[PDB]
C-alpha cells in the first residue's frame, strides 16, 4: 500500500499537509487527508489504524490520550512550536501586580501546566518541587500577592484581556489579533526550551514508527518549502521545529 | 444580602431558572442569572463566590470537579433527568449486533462511563467488578463480538447514526430530533434508577448548603410550575426529579 492517511482538525494543519501531499506525491504515495473536528476522533483513528498517522497535537496531549486509553501512539517529529506569555492590559511587568489580583488560565489540564510553568519559572509563584510542566492551581505553594486564579477556556482567554478585575492573561499568538497584540506584548514570554516542549508533532503508532509510510511523510514534512510556509502563513508566530 | 447569584450554561437551565426568579422575587430574593459558555466557568463561579449556585451539571460531572481543584461543591437537590440509549439504524436488538461491530460512545470519561454502564446493565459487554459509573473501555473484561468502541464527540453521536459502518451509537434524547428518533427508537434504554444518579443538580459551595438563599433557590425551582416547565419544554424527555 502506497497511501498515507494522516488526520488533522485545523485549517492550518490540513494546509500544511496540502505542501506535504504535492512532494510525497513525487515519491510515489499519495497522502490521504482526514478532517476532522474535535480533539479525540485524531487519536481515536490513529488507534484503530482508520489513519496512519496525525498532525494535531503536542507530545503532552498526546501522553494524555495514551493514559486515558492505554494506547501507544508516539510523537515521531516536531513540525512548529509558538510562545505562550502573558498580557496585562494595565500593569507594565509582573512585579506590579496588584495584592489578590486575578489571572486568567486556562481551563484544560494541559495548558494549565504550561502557563503555571512560566509564571513558577518567572518568580511570580511557586510550584511544588518537581511538578515542572504537570502543575495545576493546587501545587502553588508559595503566593506572595495572594492571586486568585481564574478558570477560563481558551477561547475566552483573548476577550478576558479587556476584562476589568482580570490582572493578566494568558494567551497564544493564534488568538492576539483580535484584541490587538503581538507576542511583542507579552509581559511574560515562554522560554523557546519550553514551547518546544509543546511542538506540534507527527503522532503514529509505535509499531509504525519506523515504517516507510512514516518515513515518507517525516522527510515530505520537513522541507523548505514547509518551513517557509510556517513562518509565512502564521505571520511569524509559529517557528519551525526543524 | 437578598441576591442570589446562580451561573448556567444551556438555554433551557436559564430558562428554568427564570420560572423561579418570579417565585423567589415573591419570598423577597433577587435571583441573577450568569450565563456562560463553557463546562468550567459555572464551577469556576462557584468556588470563587462568584456565584452562589450553579444549575449546569450532574453529581457525577461536579464530583470530577472538586477532584482536580480540591474544591468543597456539593450537590442540593435533583431536577431533572433523561434517559441515554442506544440507537441502531439496521439492526433490531443488541444480540443482532454483527461481531466486530463499531459502537460509538461518548469521549468524555463520564459519558463514557454512563454509556458503558449501559452495555453491561444489558450484558453487551461486561466491565471490571465493581467500576460502576466509572468505567472505561480498557475495563471491559468480556467482549464475546469483539466490538470496536469509537470514541465520538456528544455533538457528532446523532450524525454517526447514519454513519455506514457504526452499527449502533449512544444519544441523548435532546440530539434525536434531526435524526428523526426519540426514545422509543432505542434498542438499548438507559434504567430510570441510572438516569436519576445523572439528574441535573442545583450545585453550591458545601458551607452555604443551609444558608437562606440556598433553601429560597430550592423551593423556587421545586414547583408545579417548574416541574410543568421542565416537561412541555422538553417536548417529554426530561422527567421532574422532585
Ligand atoms: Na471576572
Ligand atoms: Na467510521
Ligand atoms: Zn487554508
Ligand atoms: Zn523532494
Ligand atoms: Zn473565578
Ligand atoms: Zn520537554
Ligand atoms: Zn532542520
Ligand atoms: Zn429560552
Ligand atoms: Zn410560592
Ligand atoms: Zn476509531
Ligand atoms: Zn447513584
Ligand atoms: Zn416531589
Amino acid at each position: 500500500d502506497k497511501e498515507i492517511t494522516v488526520a488533522v482538525q485545523l485549517e492550518s494543519s490540513k494546509d500544511i499537509l496540502e505542501i506535504a501531499k504535492k512532494e510525497a506525491e513525487k515519491k510515489g504515495y499519495k497522502i490521504n487527508i482526514m478532517e476532522v473536528s474535535d480533539n479525540v476522533a485524531y487519536n481515536d483513528a490513529v488507534q484503530h489504524d482508520e489513519a496512519d498517522a496525525n498532525f494535531a497535537q503536542h507530545q503532552p496531549f498526546m501522553e494524555m490520550f495514551n493514559k486515558e486509553k492505554k494506547a501507544d501512539l508516539v510523537a515521531v517529529q516536531p513540525i512548529y512550536y509558538f510562545a505562550g506569555g502573558f498580557y496585562s492590559k494595565e500593569y507594565q511587568d509582573a512585579k506590579d501586580l496588584p495584592e489578590n489580583a486575578k489571572v486568567g488560565i486556562p481551563s484544560d489540564p494541559t495548558n494549565e501546566g504550561r502557563a503555571l510553568a512560566i509564571l513558577n519559572a518567572n518568580g511570580v509563584i511557586k510550584l511544588k518541587e518537581g511538578v515542572g510542566f504537570n502543575g495545576t492551581v493546587a501545587d502553588v505553594v508559595e503566593n506572595p500577592k495572594n492571586i486568585t486564579f481564574e478558570s477560563i477556556d481558551l477561547l475566552n482567554l483573548a476577550k478576558a484581556y479587556d476584562e476589568k478585575d482580570i490582572a493578566m492573561v494568558f494567551c497564544y499568538p493564534a488568538y492576539l489579533e483580535p484584541a490587538g497584540l503581538t507576542t511583542k506584548d507579552a509581559i511574560l514570554l515562554e522560554d523557546k526550551e519550553a514551547s518546544k516542549h509543546y511542538a506540534l508533532q507527527v503522532v503514529t503508532r509505535k509499531g509504525e514508527k519506523d515504517s516507510e509510510k512514516i518515513k515518507v511523510l517525516k522527510e515530505a514534512m520537513t522541507t523548505k518549502e514547509v518551513a517557509e510556509y510556517i513562518k509565512k502563513n502564521s505571520k511569524g508566530a509559529n517557528i519551525p521545529a526543524f
